[PDB]
C-alpha cells in the first residue's frame, strides 16, 4: 500500500496528534530539566501548537524579560557574523525582517507576523509546532509551503546552547531562506517528493534535507557562503563551516542521501549547492527515481495536491 498524505492544506491539521509525546524538555541533561516554570512554559507553547487549526491566525505570546535576554544575545551574538558568512538571499532580506518583523534584540517576533511576511514573499507560512514531528510529517508540509515552527525558546542558563531547534534557531536559520523565490521552491520540491513516499526514502530525503535545508553551503561567485538554518543558527559552527577544517564536496543527492551523519558535534563535511535553482533540479531529478506509482502536483490556487 502507498501511505496517507494530506491532499488540501488543511489536512496538515493531522500532524498535530502524530508527534512524540515526551519532549526533549523532559531529559535530565536538558538545560531547563530542573527548572518547573520552564516545564510550564514549554507545556503553554506545545498547547497552543496543539489547539492551533490551519487558517487561524497563530496566537501571539507575551515573552518574559528573561526570554527576551535569551534572543537578545544569541541576536546579538549572530547577527555579527551574518554579513561575512552567511549567502547572499540571507543578507538581502534581513534588513527587511528587521524593518517589518521586529527582528531586533530588544524583542522577539511574533510567528503571526513573521507568517504574514513570509506568504507576502514566496507564499510560505508558518504553523506552530508542539515538539518532534516525524520525517515524513515535517517534510509533507513543505510541499504545501508551510514550515512548522517551534515557538517556545531555549532555556536562559544557556543562551548560546540548544539541544534541539527553539524559536531562535525558526527566526534567524530558517525564515529568512523561506523568504527566497527559489529556495522556496526548492524546499517544496523536497515536501513533494516526500508524499506518499516508502519510509526507506523518506529517510534519504531527510538526510538530503539534513545536508541542504539545515547545513548547506552555497557557491556565491567564486566564494561560497552558508544557507543551513543549522548553520546561521549556530555561532560556533557558522564560522568552523567556512574556514579549513571541514571537507566540502559538490552537493550530488545520490551520495548525500546515503550520507551518515551526528547531530551531536560540528559537521566533519559539507555538500555545496550551486545555486538553489539546481538543487531544486537535483531533487526533482532524484525524486523521480523514488519508486511510487502516481505524481503529484500542488495547485496553489485551490491549495491542494493533484495525484496523477
Ligand atoms: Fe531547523
Amino acid at each position: 500500500t502507498v501511505p496517507w498524505f494530506p491532499r488540501t492544506i488543511q489536512e496538515l491539521d493531522r500532524f498535530a496528534n502524530q508527534i512524540l509525546s515526551y519532549g526533549a524538555e523532559l531529559d535530565a541533561d536538558h538545560p531547563g530539566f530542573k527548572d518547573p516554570v520552564y516545564r510550564a512554559r514549554r507545556k503553554q507553547f506545545a498547547d497552543i501548537a496543539y489547539n492551533y487549526r490551519h487558517g487561524q491566525p497563530i496566537p501571539r505570546v507575551e515573552y518574559m524579560e528573561e526570554e527576551k535576554k535569551t534572543w537578545g544575545t544569541v541576536f546579538k551574538t549572530l547577527k555579527s557574523l551574518y554579513k561575512t558568512h552567511a549567502c547572499y538571499e540571507y543578507n538581502h532580506i534581513f534588513p527587511l525582517l528587521e524593518k517589518y518583523c521586529g527582528f531586533h534584540e530588544d524583542n522577539i517576533p511574533q510567528l503571526e507576523d513573521v507568517s504574514q511576511f513570509l506568504q507576502t514573499c514566496t507564499g510560505f507560512r508558518l504553523r506552530p509546532v508542539a515538539g518532534l514531528l516525524s520525517s515524513r510529517d515535517f517534510l509533507g508540509g513543505l510541499a504545501f509551503r508551510v514550515f512548522h515552527c517551534t515557538q517556545y525558546i531555549r532555556h536562559g542558563s544557556k543562551p548560546m546552547y540548544t539541544p534541539e531547534p527553539d524559536i531562535c534557531h525558526e527566526l534567524l536559520g530558517h525564515v529568512p531562506l523561506f523568504s527566497d523565490r527559489s529556495f522556496a521552491q526548492f524546499s517544496q520540491e523536497i515536501g513533494l517528493a516526500s508524499l506518499g513516499t516508502p519510509d526507506e526514502y523518506i529517510e534519504k530525503l531527510a538526510t538530503i534535507y539534513w545536508f541542504t535545508v539545515e547545513f548547506g553551503l552555497c557557491k556565491q561567485g567564486d566564494s561560497i557562503k552558508a544557507y543551513g538554518a543549522g548553520l546561521l543558527s549556530s555561532f560556533g559552527e557558522l564560522q568552523y563551516c567556512l574556514s579549513e577544517k571541514p571537507k566540502l564536496l559538490p552537493l550530488e543527492l545520490e551520495k548525500t542521501a546515503i550520507q551518515n551523519y551526528t547531530v551531536t558535534e560540528f559537521q566533519p563535511l559539507y555538500y555545496v549547492a550551486e545555486s538553489f535553482n539546481d538543487a531544486k533540479e537535483k531533487v526533482r531529478n532524484f525524486a523521480a527515481t523514488i519508486p511510487r506509482p502516481f505524481s503529484v502536483r500542488y495547485d496553489p490556487y485551490t491549495q491542494r495536491i493533484e495525484v496523477l
